[PDB]
RNA sequence: GUGAGCGGCAUCCAAGUUACGCAUCAGAUUCGAGACGCGAGUAUUUCCCGCGCGGG
């Protein structure tokens, strides 16, 4: 899988819709998911509407749509991939933080896309990129592209343990927010602060944004355990 | 063409109501406007201070 919109054919598995223009020009790069229309292709022209608030998010300004996205970009399929993993065999839910957790500390191996919302319905299939490799996982919340490194979270969640490893009261010793939003969001807490060693702060303070967000679902005084993702793409499929 | 470019934390809200610096406490005890200015002592030079003259 290169592109985001490789999925539908994939693991949808869903024929191209009916009524679309065939490319009969020179190559262009689709306006969501960057992927090429060559001749021959069917693509459909942008009618996003007046209520598209990802412009800035378009891979190109080609005005065209090739199919895949069009299958992407209908309301079930928003609904269903808001917090949806894409792997190679299927699409799994990440919406619990035990998802989350065996995710961003035991991945999949193949390629996958990782997929939140941060509202109630967003545009995320077709701006995801793909995750190449499960060492630097890229995360797609919202209007965030996230960057997640599983090592870099294993060496977090060891450094909060040993720091609470003997303390009945279990303290962060980062600031995180779930949503990313408080204005304190990656700042050591005042038991971090004097609770950690000099390197241990340095470790922290250096964590990418997407670190940062993922230790907000992972890190809590009872650490979930990791568990394995239910399959969802029958669900999106039958309500499809 | 710096994962760039583009993007209002913004709108609305009474610190207010009620409350005695007040009650009590000798500026008192002693003592004169009534006393204080020379009619006090001889005759012509003696030791001396400034130097004929000032002066013990
Ligand atoms: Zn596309």
């Amino acid at each position: 899988m290169r592109y985001p919109s490789d999925v539908v054919d994939q693991v949808f598995k869903l024929p191209p819709d009916k009524g679309l223009l065939t490319w009969d020009n020179d190559p262009v790069a689709c306006s969501h998911c960057a992927r090429p229309i060559e001749k021959g292709d069917l693509y459909s022209p942008s009618s996003v509407g007046a209520f598209f608030s990802d412009t800035r998010n378009l891979a190109s300004t080609s005005r065209s749509i090739c199919w895949r996205c069009l299958i992407l970009r209908k309301k079930q399929m928003l609904n269903g991939l808001s917090y949806a993993l894409i792997t190679q065999d299927g699409v799994f839910q990440i919406s619990k933080d035990t998802n989350k957790a065996w995710l961003f500390t035991t991945p999949p191996p193949a390629p996958f896309f990782v997929m939140h919302s941060s509202s109630t319905m967003q545009h995320l299939c077709w701006r995801t990129p793909v995750t190449l490799d499960n060492r630097l996982i890229k995360v797609r919340y919202g209007n965030n592209l996230f960057v997640v490194r599983p090592e870099a979270i294993r060496e977090a969640l060891e450094i909060a343990d040993r720091m609470n490893e003997g303390q009945k009261k279990w303290q962060a010793p980062i600031f995180l927010d779930r949503k990313a939003a408080d204005s304190g969001h990656g700042a050591l807490t005042k038991a971090g602060r004097e609770h950690l060693s000099a390197a241990d702060q340095e470790f922290l303070l250096n964590i990418t944004p997407g670190e940062r967000w993922a230790l907000a679902y992972i890190m809590h005084s009872k650490r979930p355990q990791p568990e394995e993702p239910e399959c969802i793409t029958s669900k999106i499929l039958e309500k499809l």
